């Protein structure tokens, strides 16, 4: 029998261990002549593991990075103008590996270049709160000062768009062992900790879903036309570079001025936490000096593009896909994501050469230059697009399998809640003490539910990985599922060695998953809603569940709105409208659940298949959201303050942010109220798409 | 047999007499009684022919009308400000109608209120190269001056947005003799002819496809958030007001300045044409004043939407859609169509009572508001956006069935060429001297194509009626056909009595159609269409004839480009790229082609339909054509200088336009080569949607 067990059955926790030791032998950064062998590798492996084709897709976008013969590095300058002080110029590399050639340097990609000299100000984790901290409560002003901020709680590349905005010349981001240092474990080689010397890479763009900057809503092709640097999108104005805790204590150590204005303000380190700006009495003369030099290039990427195709509805796709570059070793992001897929694609290719094929189109995507925006994924969602509108099922994302080995954490839209409750009811609990007990069971006990007794916690899609394009400007159903330590404590700042030089394939063999169970683990769980998706006769969404949530949102939205009830008043702001579509889609999804439960007419099957499949895509505004025109859904977008956080209704919690301190009421209660009529048309809009069609 | 011939058989020419007889009694202006009162009938009568569902949808949205006790009018004013001379304040009525209530006084709507005095000069047809003869050829600068524009050649809100641009504080404009008055022929009531006394009535939006000002995007429903005035979409800045020959006469007899540069700015009224500015000698001191006195409203309209549900495919749309609202009596425009879908909807209903039913759903729509701008179909596609843009198969146009009695005139995409040659060539010619010869032989010997022999010409969609939403904006197929005049001497101006009181019923039954026998072809043509569309088991669409055409519009625009090789060598202008994409689409156009005439599978036969289905829907772009966001079609656009035309390869087109001007030729170029990769990229995406699928 070809069934979802035959297929869950062939996953091997050793082939996964075995491809991902081959993934991270060498650094995989994208745009290098390295990750065009290893995708040239990929696709040969997955045609001979037996898809019907594979083929590379290949653009020419923006990269970053640093000057090879002109390090980057932050000095202490004093009065005279002599470095007293040099931030280390590579991390120390891992044993064995010392001699291991093309290991990029700590740098912010898209930074950039630049030698701003000035005093510092520290600002938390450079949150919006944070900067609302400094300027309204302590009256500190970060404009022409260097800002020196934790990483931690939000996107890089948001802390950095804030810093700017508050007038910053320069920004430095650092790791605090109060977030990258977990108590009792030791540093690597000999624990799963961030050393000293340990540095986080990573992106600072905010390119709000644009794909490459010069080319945003159209594939950089061969005959692209190309804005200029100077018309880019989402490029920061100010140098930015990260250091690890060795180096930020003898930068922090000598601050001066305000003191922290409170306990959540300070990390672990040994030093006060001031403020600033500037150090104190002795060392007042002293300045901090950037040095960067690293070049933006348009550079070669490359994805991989497997096809399975339908026996039934080959024009219909179910889209694994998931990164394959990385900053540097890649041990956890992404290769233990990449690892699982290519046993997954050697499983389905395992049935296909039994003779079975799924009922609908199953595409696997190798994507590149992930980690430099989502660039590999987005430029090939736009060259694509009109495809995947049409025909775009579901898309599985599969980044790194795991971020700790604690429980599942899944982020889906609401119409995959059945099937994940359904799915992880049928596979096994790989966590100790639970043995003979379901992966649904360890999971809701350990990740409860707020809202439900005996549910698990589903959280929302934001952006900061590849499903970004197909959820948020496309309006495909999409879901990722990984193993993560814990929700509660750390939901968007990484384990401690995330993108540093330290996470390795020794990282995962000896520190995460030593048996390689979780990672099998998430296999199934990927594989399985792939599965289910590309099989079932009827598509696997349950409309209903959106209405539940929908119902949530409204109510969260309102009681938002609810704490000014003197504007509400004043500028009769109603949510009635929003509430009767909520209303409405509730009724009408019932009654389309009913006629789906209720009808040998492939028809009325299919006509109902694509209600399904059209569902999510109705809630896509085509004229976007304010100023973010590829973010495109009206109930879910990446949170403005944090790229990584999804956000309910984006439309009206934008318009309501902060409005008490719009200085004119009137025009920002009228945007509020436009808002809300926007979010109850188009929700109402796809209620009415579950109609009776004639 | 229930097959397109009985249906074609049941249409009959004395129904179509008394169903328009029935719709031209009274005036039936958008957002009046008399308009709701007619909706309300066509609501019973299409539910009495059988329909499965007749609904009204209403919405409320702006409008404009004169000012009943605060009649609108212009003078001659001397030096003393005495009025010497007023325009009419309403047309002398039609013999039998002196006593009728509710005829609108001639006006233009959305004028804004003013009472400017000023010197008149006249700028021939108010078009875009009338502009550059005044202000670049003869150095006449019409800032702070009363424009006066002969009515023809372009949409009127053209004109006023040209002479607003131009600086013109406003604008008359009139009907001459020479585009209005056919030599040999007598005035209404005697003949066909425009009397001295008849004016013509029209808004003078600049829309750009919108729908109601207030509402850019979004159903003018009840809870719907409306722009203030100030921010509305299209509105005039200037007043404008219509007269007619009479009243010109007296406007344009004491004209003074320059010459007219040449004959093409001379109409047939017994004046020199001079440019101005002001009056000759002796009359200097006077001035011209206009005094506009009209609102703006916001008002209820009510499309009646009636549907024929599909046996087979009842989630796949064709539409046949016109509107109901007239100026006054609409005894052609639209009352001519109207009564063609009336007698359409009662044959759908007479087959329908004998147990048949179509394929797939049919709509059929009776517009209102289409006068002010297509605002009701407009509404309603913006309401129903999400349906239609997943299920719509075609629309097929209704207005005005007949402009002329002389030939058949059909604008439509590509995809439709082979099913109106197919169908032409199985109906009779209803034309004196082809008694027993096909409507296509009439047809293509009155109207030949200018690139092939035997064919006849069909022209392309811009805008000016009510398809424009769901083909510009939406990218659904679309067509239109009607008989007409002359295609070769007027194809922009209206016939002599268009939108003026005497357009009535005895206009039509005395001088165009007394055997209502063209009125029966154009219900034979549209009917045929609707039925060929909704029930031929493969779309009747054939995409080797978009192949064909793209062709020739590459190389017409390659062509405009190619009168400044300089600049193409200097900026590296390449239109390879675009030739590359159209050679592929012909190559892909073929193979789809085979694959179509070479497959019992009703997969991939629906799958095949949703190719054709989605190939219009391909060439949309949702970032739109620039500043023009509700133009989507890349391939076609109404014109930038005159909405009535459309225009192919828009915005490379508008991107070349007067380019030897531009003050940055750098930023000009830069700016064709970036239209010029949209292009083709977008025709590259859509031929890859005929692709197989996997
Ligand atoms: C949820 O679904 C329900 C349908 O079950 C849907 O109800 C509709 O609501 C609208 C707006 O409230 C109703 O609109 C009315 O329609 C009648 C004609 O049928 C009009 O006469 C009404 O206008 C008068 O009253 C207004 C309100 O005070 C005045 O402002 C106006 O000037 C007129 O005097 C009004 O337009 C509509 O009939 C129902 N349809 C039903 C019950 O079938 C509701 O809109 C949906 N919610 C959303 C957010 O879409
Ligand atoms: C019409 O359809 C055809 C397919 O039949 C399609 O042809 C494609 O054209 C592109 C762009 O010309 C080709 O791109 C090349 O791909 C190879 C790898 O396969 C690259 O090595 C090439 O890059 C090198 O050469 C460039 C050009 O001089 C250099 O600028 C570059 O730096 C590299 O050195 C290049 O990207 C592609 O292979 C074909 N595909 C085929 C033949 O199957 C064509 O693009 C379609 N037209 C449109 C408008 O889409
Ligand atoms: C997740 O699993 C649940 C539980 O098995 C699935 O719900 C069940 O789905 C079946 C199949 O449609 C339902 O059976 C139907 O019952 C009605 C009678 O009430 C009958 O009219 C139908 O012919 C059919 O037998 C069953 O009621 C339903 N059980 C529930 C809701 O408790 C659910 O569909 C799965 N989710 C997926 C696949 O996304
Ligand atoms: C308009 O009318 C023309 C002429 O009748 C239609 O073209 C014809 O369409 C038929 C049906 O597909 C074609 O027949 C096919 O012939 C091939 C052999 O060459 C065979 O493989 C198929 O099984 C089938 O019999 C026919 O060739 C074709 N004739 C032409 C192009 O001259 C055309 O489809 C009509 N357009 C519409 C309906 O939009
Ligand atoms: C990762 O695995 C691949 C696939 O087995 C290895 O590439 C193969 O290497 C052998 C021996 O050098 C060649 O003969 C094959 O042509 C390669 N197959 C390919 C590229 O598909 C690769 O060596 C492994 N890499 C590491 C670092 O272990
Ligand atoms: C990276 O930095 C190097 C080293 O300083 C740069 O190379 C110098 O470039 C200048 C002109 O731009 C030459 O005159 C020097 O002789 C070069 N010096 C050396 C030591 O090679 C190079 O420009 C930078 N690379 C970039 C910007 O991509
Ligand atoms: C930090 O790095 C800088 C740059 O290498 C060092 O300063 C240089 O020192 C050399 C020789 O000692 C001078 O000739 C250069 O002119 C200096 N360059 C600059 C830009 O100042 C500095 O010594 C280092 N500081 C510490 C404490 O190691
Ligand atoms: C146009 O035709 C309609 C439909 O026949 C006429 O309206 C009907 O009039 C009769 C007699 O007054 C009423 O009993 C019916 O209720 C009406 N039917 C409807 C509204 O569906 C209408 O009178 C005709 N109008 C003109 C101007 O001739
Ligand atoms: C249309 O014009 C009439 C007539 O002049 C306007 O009615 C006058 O309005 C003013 C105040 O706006 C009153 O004080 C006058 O007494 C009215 N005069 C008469 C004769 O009724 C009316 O405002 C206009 N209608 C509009 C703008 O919709
Ligand atoms: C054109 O119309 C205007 C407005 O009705 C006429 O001028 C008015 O004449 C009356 C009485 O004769 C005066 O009391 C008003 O003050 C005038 N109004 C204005 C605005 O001037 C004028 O007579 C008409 N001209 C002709 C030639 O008929
Ligand atoms: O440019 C963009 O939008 C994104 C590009 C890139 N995506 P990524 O680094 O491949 O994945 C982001 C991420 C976010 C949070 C966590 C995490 C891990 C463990 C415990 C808690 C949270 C891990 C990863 C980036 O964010 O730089
Ligand atoms: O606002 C808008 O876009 C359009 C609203 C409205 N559409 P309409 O008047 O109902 O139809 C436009 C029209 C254009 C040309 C001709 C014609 C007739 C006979 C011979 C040659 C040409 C007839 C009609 C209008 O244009 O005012
Ligand atoms: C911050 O400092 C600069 C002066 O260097 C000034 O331009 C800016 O207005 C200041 N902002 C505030 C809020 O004081
Ligand atoms: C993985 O699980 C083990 C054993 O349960 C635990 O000791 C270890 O700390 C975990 N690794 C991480 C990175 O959390
Ligand atoms: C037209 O006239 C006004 C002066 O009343 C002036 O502002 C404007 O620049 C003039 N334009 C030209 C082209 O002379
Ligand atoms: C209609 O056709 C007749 C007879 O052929 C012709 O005399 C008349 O002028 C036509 N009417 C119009 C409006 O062209
Ligand atoms: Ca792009
Ligand atoms: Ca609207
Ligand atoms: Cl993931
Ligand atoms: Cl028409
Ligand atoms: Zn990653
Ligand atoms: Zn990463
Ligand atoms: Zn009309
Ligand atoms: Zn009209």
């Amino acid at each position: 029998k070809h069934n979802m067990k035959a297929f869950l059955d062939e996953l091997k926790a050793e082939n996964i261990k075995k491809f991902l030791y081959n993934f991270t032998q060498i650094p995989h950064l994208a745009g290098t002549e390295q990750n065009f062998q290893l995708a040239k590798q990929i696709q040969s492996q997955w045609k001979e593991f037996g898809l019907d084709s594979v083929e590379l897709a290949h653009y020419d976008v923006l990269l970053s990075y640093p000057n090879k013969t002109h390090p980057n590095y932050i000095s202490i300058i004093n009065e005279d103008g002599n470095e007293i002080f040099n931030t280390s110029l590579f991390e120390p590399p891992p044993p064995g590996y010392e001699n291991v050639s093309d290991i990029v340097p700590p740098f912010s990609a898209f930074s950039p270049q630049g030698m701003p000299e000035g005093d510092l100000v520290y600002v938390n984790y450079a949150r919006t709160e944070d900067f609302f901290k400094l300027e309204r409560d302590m009256k500190i002003n970060c404009s022409g000062k260097i800002v020196i901020a934790r990483y931690g709680k939000v996107f890089r590349g948001n802390k950095v768009k804030n810093a700017q905005l508050a007038g910053a010349k320069g920004v430095i981001l650092y790791s605090d062992p109060a977030d990258y240092f977990a108590p009792g474990v030791k540093s690597y080689p000999d624990g799963w900790n961030l050393p000293g010397g340990g540095v986080q890479r990573g992106n600072i763009l905010n390119l709000n879903g644009a794909g490459d900057p010069l080319t945003p809503g159209y594939p950089a092709n061969e005959y692209a036309y190309r804005r200029g640097i100077a018309e880019a999108v989402g490029l920061p104005s100010i140098p930015v570079h990260p250091i690890g805790y060795y180096d930020a204590q003898k930068l922090l150590e000598k601050m001066g001025g305000s003191a922290p204005p409170d306990s959540s303000w300070r990390g672990s380190l040994k030093v006060p936490y001031n403020v600033g700006p500037g150090f104190t009495g002795n060392f007042s003369t002293q300045k901090v000096k950037m040095h960067i030099h690293s070049t933006n290039e348009v550079t070669r990427i490359y994805n991989v593009i497997g096809t399975l195709r339908g026996a039934v509805e080959p024009d219909r796709y179910v889209i694994l896909g998931g990164h394959r570059d990385s900053w540097v070793f890649g041990g956890i992001d992404p290769q233990s994501g990449a690892a699982v897929v290519h046993e997954i694609v050697r499983s389905f290719g395992t049935l296909k050469k039994e003779g079975w094929r799924p009922r609908r189109t199953i595409l696997f995507a190798s994507w590149d230059a992930e980690e430099f925006g989502l660039l590999g994924s987005t430029e090939w969602a736009e060259e694509n697009s009109r495809l995947l509108q049409e025909r775009g099922v579901a898309y599985i994302n599969a980044d790194s399998s795991i971020e700790g080995n604690y429980t599942l954490r899944v982020d889906c839209t609401p119409l995959m809640y059945s099937l994940v409750h359904n799915l992880t009811k049928e596979l096994k609990s790989p966590d100790e003490g639970f043995e003979g007990k379901s992966l649904y069971e360890s999971w809701t006990k350990k990740s409860p539910s707020p809202e439900f007794s005996g549910m698990p916690r589903i959280s929302k899609l934001g952006s900061g990985n590849d499903f970004e394009v197909f959820f948020q400007r496309l309006g495909i159903a999409s879901g990722r599922a990984r193993y993560t330590k814990n929700w509660e404590t750390n939901k968007f700042s990484g384990y401690p060695l995330y993108h540093s030089v330290y996470e390795t394939y020794e990282l995962v063999e000896k520190f995460y998953d030593p048996m390689f169970k979780y990672h099998l683990t998430v296999a199934q769980v990927r594989g399985g809603m792939v599965f289910e998706l590309a099989n079932s006769i009827v598509l696997p969404f349950d409309c209903r569940d959106y209405a539940v949530v929908l119902r949530k949102y409204a109510d969260k939205i309102y009681s938002i709105s609810m704490k000014h009830p003197q504007e509400m008043k004043t500028y009769s702001v109603s949510f009635d409208s929003l509430f009767s579509a909520v209303k409405n889609f509730t009724e009408i999804a019932s009654k389309f659940s009913e006629r789906l439960q209720d009808f040998s007419n492939p028809i009325v099957l299919r006509m109902m298949n694509d209600q399904l499949m059209f569902l999510e895509r109705a809630f896509i505004d085509p004229l976007g959201l304010p100023d973010r025109p590829f973010y495109r859904h009206v109930i879910y977008a990446p949170s403005s303050h944090n790229k990584y956080a999804g956000e309910s209704f984006p439309g009206i919690y934008d318009a309501l942010f902060d409005i008490e301190s719009k200085v004119d009421p009137s025009k920002a209660w009228g945007e509020v109220k436009r808002q809300i009529y926007v979010a109850a048309f188009t929700v109402q809009a796809a209620a009415e798409t579950l109609s009776e069609v004639a």
